[PDB]
């Protein structure tokens, strides 16, 4: 829409208040024109019809309960969008201020959210196994991570480079919670999943185990459910990444970390340079470790790491 841009206040899921931006014209719509060329947030209105209407409010409020999933898609958007300019100097999930929309309020007790090809799609949940998943920054980040890795690496949804593309946005829905010290932990989903459970989550990046995923190469799945297990052997790379990033023993193996940001320019620099769309896992560990030697020499302690990390976890 044409109109001028605003900032106006809300509620999210979780019930914390926030400032979003807005624009007006008439009604105040969720359209947020301070961010590439722009950030736009539909209702679906508990259909399946995408993307559904722009979100338009009547006076710039939003603190009904039909109102918090817009709100906090709107704002991690912005979020995301945020942490991708300022720490690896990417505009937008193409690299050229792309618009990013999002739809809420998708189906009748939906227990999923995603990015579609296009743009991001929010259910609500059941209000047993989740909330509304736009609540969820880590989930959020996630998948717009998704839209950044199909206009790079373009890793296929499937097998291995599936569950590379998986890890991939896990790490970085990570590393957006840190950015935005939102109680972060290494764990994925954790606000939103299963309201009636403290402390579980739908993954852990520290302890894939947790949940039963595999968290070293020999334990990986083999069949064909999941699209050959993408959300499950995604367990095998996060616990890699947790190892570079935090250090520790796994398996006998130890490996002295470098920390958060080092492993946010490690992964970042191997998917946009060297990961292909059929990539696997030993051609993702050569990936990381040419972009560590790339960046820090190939004597640094910061490859040392990263080959301790794959070795922990059975990546050869
Ligand atoms: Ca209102
Ligand atoms: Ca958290
Ligand atoms: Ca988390
Ligand atoms: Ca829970
Ligand atoms: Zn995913």
């Amino acid at each position: 829409i044409t109109g001028t841009s605003t900032v106006g206040v809300g509620r999210g899921v979780l019930g914390d208040q926030k400032n979003i931006n807005t624009t007006y014209s008439t009604y105040y719509y969720l359209q947020d024109n301070t961010r590439g060329d722009g950030i736009f947030t539909y209702d679906a209105k508990y259909r399946t019809t995408l993307p559904g209407s722009l979100w338009a409010d009547a006076d710039n409020q939003f603190f009904a309960s039909y109102d918090a999933p817009a709100v906090d898609a709107h704002y991690y958007a912005g979020v995301t969008y945020d942490y991708y300019k300022n720490v690896h100097n990417r505009l937008s999930y193409d690299g050229n201020n792309a618009a990013i929309r999002s739809s809420v309020h998708y189906s009748q007790g939906y227990n999923n959210a995603f990015w579609n090809g296009s743009e991001m799609v929010y259910g609500d949940g059941d209000g047993q196994t989740f909330i509304p998943l736009s609540g969820g920054i880590d989930v959020v980040a996630h998948e717009l991570t998704h839209a950044v890795t199909d206009y790079t690496a373009g890793l296929i949804y499937q097998n291995e480079s599936g569950a590379i593309n998986e890890a991939i946005s896990d790490i970085f829905g990570t590393l957006v919670e840190f950015y935005a010290n939102k109680n972060p932990d290494w764990e994925i989903g954790e606000d939103v999943y299963t309201p009636g459970i403290s402390g579980d989550s739908l993954r852990s990046m520290s302890d894939p185990a947790k949940y039963g995923d595999p968290d070293h190469y020999s334990k990986r799945y083999t069949g064909t459910q999941d699209n050959g297990g993408v959300h499950i052997n995604s367990g095998i790379i996060n616990k890699a990444a947790y190892l570079i990033s935090q250090g520790g023993t796994h398996y006998g193996v130890s490996v002295v970390g470098i920390g958060r940001d080092k492993l946010g320019k490690i992964f970042y620099r191997a998917l946009t340079q060297y990961l292909t769309p059929t990539s696997n896992f030993s051609q993702l560990r050569a990936a990381a470790v040419q972009s560590a030697t790339d960046l820090y020499g190939s004597t640094s302690q910061e490859v040392a790491s990263v080959k301790q990390a794959f070795d922990a976890v059975g990546v050869k």
